[PDB]
């Protein structure tokens, strides 16, 4: 059974289906590969899970009086948790999603194949399903493969250690846990549990949590994992375990410690997928263990294309959907499809991280003489009547003409920002025009235009 | 005892103190007069009330596992409220905030006298305290008094009959209250009490709630209302309380029946404070009960300005604030920048509305020919983890040239979309520009993206 299509998209995560999906839109024919589940990792096991079991512990943690009822006048009886019931909760999102994704996908004409898929060359594919065997050809072929976790040497995934993907689908809630790694997928994980009864430990190699953010940024997180009961290892290396399945911890002088733990989170990073799947023969150039790309997401190799995490960092859903879009975008002849000078983020931490452009350190390192301020929350009205008046608001502008080159918050229930972040950069908005922006009292985002008002009061 | 300045602001509300301020930091001799609380209606008996209560509200329903706990695989024990300590932690923050724009005005150079001012004329005011007075002459007269509830005659304040602001600092829950005016005051309390335990009448002459919203905005506030148990008595009209203490009321073709109460809310809409403190010998031009003010907030007499409530609709604080600032940039010699910037508004119902700019009534109004669409948040992956599927985001747009007019959203926690909303209308976004904007995932403005494509779509088809 030989088959021919115009471009051929090998992985059904959020590069791969947004690609697909605007591709048949535009008229090119096209085929999606997937071996598992379309959405990929964003919806099955990350970003859809995680937000969803964020929401439980929140419940959880309010349920049982630990965000401040108490100040409020609710005196609270201790609830219960089931926790299997929390996980299926979470598994019927993810179902509705697929679904929506699958169908949106059969919507557009694209023709879905459910296998495992092999390259042969640029232009030819073989996808091995529960027997089935079939070559496909195409004109372009748009990797999108993703990532997966990185797993430690001294400590492989198997019982006891554990991936963020089973840290998603727990069938119960363990007595103490140990997280290997302070980012932003070990932290939300490790606040979701500790919130949830747990006794959890971190366990960071650099100095401080949440490295890839500036410190004033990370602070208020710092804080928050204090108050919550979080025991953080900084400076400190995992070297394995022991024969009690305790995690032996090594500092920097040399001096060890062994943390107790029947569960154990290793969360060191994520590997792009480029390995098990004939992408060999291609002789690709590389970016480490990521595939190479220019700014149009374009391999070494002629109508090889390259999207998301297997195309390094920034690995993002957002960014890999519109990577897609881009390419598809192209495929069909058209011009001027640029990626956006800056890419939001959102870490769900308590409190929350939301960054888009320059931090004033990336603005220093880009050479551009920028000037900052920031708006605390404990001086707006909103965060005072949420009881979240922690952390900030930030703003980075260039001195010379007051263009907006970065936002950074932290705060609860700051993520919502994020959309006027990043729209605000790319309409190429200044200091004035928040300034002179009328914002909605009372609410967080008082704060956006209290910080461009105040680094225009010290210009 | 006379005394001079050149900026003289009557009302410590949002406007004044906000005037003050901006007026203090560009150098002008400044002085504020207040006879009751800095910070005005908004911070003691308006906004921050308001919000801290619907903060309570929402603790304690989801204490009582009335917002979908056991989906979540929560199992809860009922818990008890000491509201009077709700009371207490309301007055606690409103207290903190108001020392905070105390000491920012002492900050700012401006000098702060408590008492009532009455105005001479349009260069002099006395301010008149506890065995004490001053005539003050001034330059600019800047007139910041804000509003007051309206009282319904036929059911005047008193006793078990309250205004928004007894309403604010409740001794104890009711059994049962009844609440007149289904506008955004009105409601956002009706559900405050409702979701505490109390039975909530809401009685609206209106054939709907919110009816300054259309219809499609509000369904979702309706059901939320049902789902709530909140008791909806559309298109009928408040007489009066019988013997009996009820409210009775006629509905349209003249039948009438009582709603039984302990507790009645009039929230029938504000008033502008214009009387008692001698603003009639200034023959000020009025716009109905406000004072007539240009787009610069100039009265009709010379350099006396009038600025928030006092000055008419729309009836908010950021409004407010807006124009407080405006003025003093104009006393200070700084020409605007900015030409007055749409006015966003957030009404903290469950769920929540939320506008800026025109919805497409008031760009067909405006003689502007406009399309929108919108994006459910039933099909929103943020909107599914936080157990808030229902409402939408729309866009309006022009036709002819696709720059977005406005923004609604109706949700559970899509206030904060409001920053965005008004900073894309002040730049000047098009369909174009959102719909090629990345926003981050998974977040519900997402929604806006997915909207200004799905309005673009239609826009470019054939
Ligand atoms: C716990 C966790 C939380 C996260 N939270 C967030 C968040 O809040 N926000 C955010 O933006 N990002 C988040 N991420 C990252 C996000 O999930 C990724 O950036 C995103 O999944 C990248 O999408 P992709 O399409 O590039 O790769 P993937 O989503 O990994 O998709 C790749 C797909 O290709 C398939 N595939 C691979 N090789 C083959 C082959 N040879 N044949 C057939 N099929 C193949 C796989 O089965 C997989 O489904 C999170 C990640 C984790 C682990
Ligand atoms: C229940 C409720 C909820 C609300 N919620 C919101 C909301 O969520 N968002 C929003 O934007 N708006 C809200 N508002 C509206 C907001 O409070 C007003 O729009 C705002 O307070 C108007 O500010 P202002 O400065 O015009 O007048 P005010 O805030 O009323 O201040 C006027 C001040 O002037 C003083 N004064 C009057 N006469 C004299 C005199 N002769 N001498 C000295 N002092 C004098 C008064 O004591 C008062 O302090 C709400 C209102 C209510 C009633
Ligand atoms: C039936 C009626 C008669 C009125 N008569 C007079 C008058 O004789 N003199 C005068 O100066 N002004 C009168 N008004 C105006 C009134 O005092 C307010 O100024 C006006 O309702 C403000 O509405 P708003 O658009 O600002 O809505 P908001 O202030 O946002 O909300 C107030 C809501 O209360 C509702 N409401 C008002 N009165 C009643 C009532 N009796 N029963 C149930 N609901 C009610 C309104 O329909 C409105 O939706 C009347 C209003 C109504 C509805
Ligand atoms: N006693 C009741 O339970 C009752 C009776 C009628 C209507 N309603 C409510 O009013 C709404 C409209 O129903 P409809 O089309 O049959 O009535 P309608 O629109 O024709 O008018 C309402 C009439 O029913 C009477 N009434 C009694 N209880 C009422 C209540 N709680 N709210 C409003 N009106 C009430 C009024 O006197 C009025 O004449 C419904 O949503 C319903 O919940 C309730
Ligand atoms: C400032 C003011 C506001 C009023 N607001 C209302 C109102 O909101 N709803 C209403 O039904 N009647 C309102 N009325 C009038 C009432 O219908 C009143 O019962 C009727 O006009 C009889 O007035 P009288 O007692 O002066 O004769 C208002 C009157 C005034 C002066
Ligand atoms: N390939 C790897 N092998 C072993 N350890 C690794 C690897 N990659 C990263 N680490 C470890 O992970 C820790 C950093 O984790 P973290 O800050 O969570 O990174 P990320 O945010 O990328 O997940 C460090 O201790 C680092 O040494
Ligand atoms: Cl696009």
């Amino acid at each position: 059974k030989n088959e021919h299509t115009t471009l051929l998209v090998i992985g059904g995560g959020p590069g791969g289906y947004v690609a697909a999906i605007r591709a048949g839109q535009l008229g090119i024919p096209t085929v999606l590969v997937e071996r598992d589940r379309l959405g990929g990792t964003c919806l099955n096991i990350g970003c859809i899970p995680s937000k969803a079991l964020i929401h439980v512990a929140d419940a959880f943690e309010q349920a049982c009086g630990h965000a401040g009822e108490g100040a409020l006048g609710i005196r609270v009886r201790a609830p219960e948790i089931d926790i299997a019931k929390s996980v299926a909760w979470k598994d019927g999102i993810v179902d509705r999603l697929t679904r929506g994704v699958g169908a949106l996908l059969k919507k557009s004409g694209v023709r879905v194949l459910h296998g495992e898929a092999r390259v042969i060359d640029g232009k030819t594919v073989e996808v091995v399903s529960a027997g089935h065997a079939v070559r496909i050809g195409c004109e372009h072929l748009l990797l999108a493969t993703g990532s997966e976790p990185v797993e430690l040497p001294s400590m492989p995934f198997g019982g006891h250690v554990v991936s963020s993907t089973d840290a998603l689908s727990p069938a119960t809630l363990p007595k103490r846990l140990v997280v290997v790694g302070a980012g932003y997928i070990g932290l939300e994980l490790g606040i979701v549990y500790r919130k949830l009864g747990v006794d959890v430990s971190v366990v960071e190699a650099a100095e401080r949590v949440l490295p890839a953010y500036d410190a004033e940024l990370v602070r208020p997180v710092a804080d928050s994992l204090a108050r919550l009961g979080v025991r953080l290892w900084l400076g400190h290396k995992v070297l394995g375990l022991d024969k009690h399945g305790a995690v032996r911890v090594q500092a920097a002088d040399g001096a060890e410690q062994t943390l107790p733990a029947d569960r154990v989170l290793v969360a060191v990073g994520r590997r792009p997928r480029v390995d098990g799947f004939g992408l060999e023969t291609l002789m690709l150039d590389r970016n480490g263990r990521a595939l190479r790309i220019d700014d149009t997401c374009r391999t070494s190799m002629r109508n090889v294309w390259a999207i998301g995490d297997v195309a390094g960092e920034p690995m993002l859903a957002h960014r890999a959907m519109a990577q897609g879009e881009m390419v598809a975008e192209l495929i069909a002849g058209r011009r001027r499809q640029f990626m956006p000078a800056a890419i939001p983020a959102v870490c769900f931490t308590d409190p929350e991280i939301v960054t888009a452009g320059w931090s004033p350190d990336d603005a220093h390192a880009a050479g551009v003489d920028c000037l900052s301020a920031s708006f605390p929350f404990a001086a707006n009205g909103r965060a005072m009547t949420l009881q979240a008046t922690d952390g900030f608001v930030r703003v980075v502008a260039r001195r010379d003409n007051h263009l907006i080159v970065g936002w950074q918050a932290v705060g609860r229930g700051v993520s919502e920002l994020a959309a006027a972040f990043s729209q605000s950069l790319e309409m190429g908005a200044r200091l004035e025009d928040i300034g002179g922006t009328i914002h909605a009292h009372p609410t967080l985002g008082e704060a956006l235009q209290e910080a461009a008002l105040r680094a225009l009061g010290h210009a």
